[PDB]
């Protein structure tokens, strides 16, 4: 009956969703998509995510309803389970605000830092500096907020789940967290959670 | 007015002024002067710690602050029951395309703008990267727009979030030529009176 099909890969955006699924205890199975073999481009997967990127899910119990965009998936699952996002207007919106900050800010900016710092054919220091500097500024925003509240929206939520897989890999991105004591507390808190440990292993 | 809007004449600000105009919500405009560093006044950071526009404060609701354009759109849609369906599939379709815009179109077209128009040096590889990625995202929109009249079916906050970016494609150096469905959608949306009004906020 209840079954989420998860199409994913070992990346921060993929880990957002596997962590959420493990936190919520929903049954799911993995299709690990191989970049090398063009799998994310096949018409069969594009029928699920026309953007041809992971993660995406198909909710088998909802007439095989497809959801793409990690942030939209986190919302869909939170609403499905009633977990990790409060039901009240203000509580709901705090979560969505910080989820959007991750979706429009942290992910894209840290993603571009990775691109130029690690992947781009040519070393473009100005582009590297732009994105590491911007990523750091965003980390300082998070750090400030985490001085006011234990987790981004108050209690641990999909907002933290969206953001943590990115912060986790800051060194790879070439961005430091030193001096950000609230962010560090939060990093240590979330990395300790058994569901986070489990989700980080998916796909194997 | 029950809503205070902090904004500027950018695509992200326009998303929100279009939405307010569509929904018939009264609002007071606070046009932040970046020339005078108003986005860095401590008083504004208490509303949006990211120090960007737009942001709102809902005076009707204990002066609740909402930042992130995508989160403001969801907040306003839920408040009024307009421009996003109540049912599970319909609401998720809207959030999926909205997240597509917030994590994809806005960020990628925004970086095209940076390297094409504003960056201290001309890095042709960076310009190409983001203009190409932006066109690809437009192609995805165009495919979806063959399946439905608007991105989530009926016109919604997902279209409102996407249109102000697509509108300025030439500023970004990105063509919409050859994308008939996207072009149909452009023409439909630009003809909406609330869109015409929202694009004029704030006054010069």
């Amino acid at each position: 009956m209840v079954m989420i099909d998860l199409y994913t890969a070992a990346t921060p955006n993929g880990h957002k969703v596997s962590i959420a699924l493990e936190e919520m205890g929903l049954p799911y199975r993995v299709h690990a998509l191989s970049f090398d073999k063009k799998e994310q481009k096949a018409p069969e997967f594009l029928r699920i995510n026309p953007n041809g990127r992971i993660p995406a899910i198909v909710d088998r119990d909802n007439d095989d309803f497809a959801v793409f965009e990690s942030g939209a998936i986190l919302i869909y699952l939170a609403e499905k389970t009633g977990q990790l996002m409060p039901a009240d207007v203000k509580g709901r919106s705090r979560v969505i605000q910080w989820l959007m900050f991750q979706m429009g800010g942290v992910g894209p900016m840290q993603g571009q830092a990775n691109v130029f710092f690690r992947y781009f054919p040519e070393k473009l220091q100005g582009a590297i500096d732009r994105y590491q500097h911007e990523t750091r500024r965003l980390y300082e925003v998070l750090d400030g907020r985490l001085g006011e509240a234990e987790y981004l929206a108050g209690d641990y939520s999909i907002a933290d789940i969206a953001t943590y897989p990115w912060v986790r890999i800051h060194d790879w991105s070439g961005v430091a967290v030193d001096g950000l004591d609230n962010l560090q507390r939060w990093i240590a808190a979330i990395e300790a959670r058994p569901a986070v440990q489990r989700g980080l292993l998916v796909p194997r």
